[PDB]
């Protein structure tokens, strides 16, 4: 799993390509002075990472840990993320659309599963392969405690539930996430991020907090008359009413078979 | 539009930077940042089409491919706020002018179909002889260039953004500029206050100090009319505010 920085030819995510297995993505977190009393903890983390293994999260390929440089290594996803895609001038057709919900809701269901709070859903860590699959990426570090330590030491709210807006010390949770995935939902939808007529970031957040939410009026394309009753639901201002990823891969899978797929 | 170089600067110093080009004398540039640049650039070919003596000017663009910036003409004296706070008196006559270039500024912006969104003092910016022009330094009428307070936000706004603005927002937030420009400071010195707005609460009058004509008082009052539809429009104000400037204030 450890790998050193000469394993790759020469030339923060980059394209980098490891000389025997090839292209690959490279995210060098730190490269200030050597504090090795983090190592066993950053090795054991990056450990964690490559055992989320799974077909709908990003696999951690390799980590560089050197005397000064700390670096993760992880499957390049040719298609960019999913903003990228939605925006593209080729439409997506319903179906495929179905298919990317139903994979999202896989995906984390399965992080959930093994204790894994995302704490950063959004479009852009959500990548596209040519077939059109998606997998699940942490491109902020927001998931891993030591990392995301690292990466501080010396982001979009449109995502975030409400009671993380202007709030440094609420934990979050399972159901932080499945707010979440509701906006990602509209966006899905709208081929858009939400909240355009916005005009100040203290608006919005105060907004957001007493009840606003993406305008389900802006979506212009046909959606599915269920998927609006979901993204409502999941967006619920008390976390206690948000459903759970398995429940909502239970409503959700027979709906995308019968109807949509 | 005019497209610019770095190598077109001698000297630059932080403040958005003030550049000295080799020709044209200051400037202000703002640095802001391939998928974006035909749209990126009209954006620009627009910001270029706002042409007024109440306006400040986009005299150019910088392109370069790590580097992204705008280039706006100098105000010398900072922002309505920081004049009005300066030890040196502005005269009820000098007010009067700075509230007349505001309204021709936002009648002219209205009249390309711009709505402002963001005025307020910060956004009004003051020359060598205290002419003004509207700014947009939050970039907040340009979707992808913004891409790359609350005491001026019309009550419709807040707490919902999901509502287009008007002309009427503008309005709106004119009010609160006249307020501050009369009593020399920023008023309500949040989601309490938010809501207390909403519900009808404005700056309080009773804390200008200053003398303050009984037309202006007035004219502040309907602009932050609760209803957006009781405001009048900036060629209304204009009507109404050039005579009794000329007349009273000059
Ligand atoms: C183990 C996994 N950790 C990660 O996922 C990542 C962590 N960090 C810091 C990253 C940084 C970049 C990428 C990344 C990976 C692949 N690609 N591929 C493209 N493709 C293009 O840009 C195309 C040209 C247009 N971009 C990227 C970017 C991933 C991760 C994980 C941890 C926790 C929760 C999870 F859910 C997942
Ligand atoms: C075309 C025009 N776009 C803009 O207005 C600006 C857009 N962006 C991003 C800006 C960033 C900075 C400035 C700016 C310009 C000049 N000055 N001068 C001083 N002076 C002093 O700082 C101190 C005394 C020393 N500050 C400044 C700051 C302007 C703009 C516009 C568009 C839309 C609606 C409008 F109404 C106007």
């Amino acid at each position: 799993i450890k790998m050193k920085s000469s394993d790759f030819l020469e030339s923060k995510v980059s394209l980098a390509f490891h000389r025997t297995q090839g292209l690959m993505i490279m995210k060098t977190v730190y490269k200030g002075p050597n504090c090795i009393e983090h190592n066993e903890a950053l090795l054991e983390e990056a450990k964690m990472m490559n055992r989320l293994r799974h077909s709908r999260v990003v696999k951690l390929l390799g980590v560089i840990i050197e005397e000064g440089k700390y670096s993760l290594v992880m499957e390049y996803m040719e298609k960019g993320n999913l903003m990228h895609v939605l925006k593209a001038e080729m439409s997506t057709p319903l179906s495929v659309k179905g298919r990317i919900i139903l994979e999202i809701i896989e995906g984390m269901a399965y992080l959930h599963g093994k204790g894994v709070i995302h704490k950063d859903l959004k479009p852009e860590n959500i990548l596209v392969d040519n077939d059109f699959h998606i997998k699940i990426a942490d491109l902020g570090l927001a998931s891993f405690k030591m990392w995301s330590k690292l990466n501080n030491e010396e982001g979009t709210l449109y995502y975030m539930a409400p009671e993380h807006l202007n709030d440094v010390n609420a934990k979050p949770t399972e159901k932080s996430d499945v707010y979440s995935f509701a906006v990602v939902l509209w966006a899905i939808f709208a081929n858009k991020e939400p909240y355009e007529n916005a005009i100040a970031e203290q608006q919005l957040i105060m907004a957001i907090k007493s009840g606003n939410r993406p305008d389900v009026d802006d979506i212009t394309e046909y959606c599915p008359r269920e998927i609006i009753s979901l993204m409502k639901l999941c967006w619920e201002a008390n976390p206690e009413a948000r459903p759970t990823f398995p429940g909502i891969e239970e409503k959700f899978r027979p709906f995308y078979l019968s109807q949509l797929e």
